[PDB]
């Protein structure tokens, strides 16, 4: 059998113009072959794409974060990072890591989310 685990950290409270760095640590099964993405959801709104990496396609960013957020990964730690710069109040949301491999797995795996609050 294989273990599936996604662990997010790095959320917190900052002011407009501030910055954060989120991390998503994945089990080996997931990290070696799945596309890994960040999504976010504010209360009352739908969940939306932020950025993604790996899984056989190139890095992709949502329009609303291009140039301000940067996704990367460290194979020695099985971890994906989201460097978040120039934060705006409208970036306030729960940020979720997700893993998906649509050619071979009918399941999307989600972390439980980390809260990002941008408030003056």
């Amino acid at each position: 059998m294989a273990e599936v685990q996604l662990v997010e950290s790095g959320g917190g409270l900052v002011q407009p113009g501030g910055s954060l760095r989120l991390s998503c640590a994945a089990s080996d099964y997931i990290y070696r072959r799945y596309r890994m993405g960040w999504y976010r959801q504010a209360p009352g709104k739908g969940r939306e794409f932020v950025a993604a990496i790996s899984g056989g396609s190139s890095i992709n960013y949502a329009d609303s974060v291009k140039g301000r957020f940067t996704i990367s990964r460290d194979n020695s730690k099985n971890t994906v990072y989201l460097q978040m710069n120039s934060l705006r109040a409208e970036d306030t949301a729960v940020y979720y890591c997700a893993a998906y491999r649509i050619v071979s797995d009918p399941r999307v795996y989600w972390g439980q989310g980390t809260q990002v609050t941008v408030s003056s």
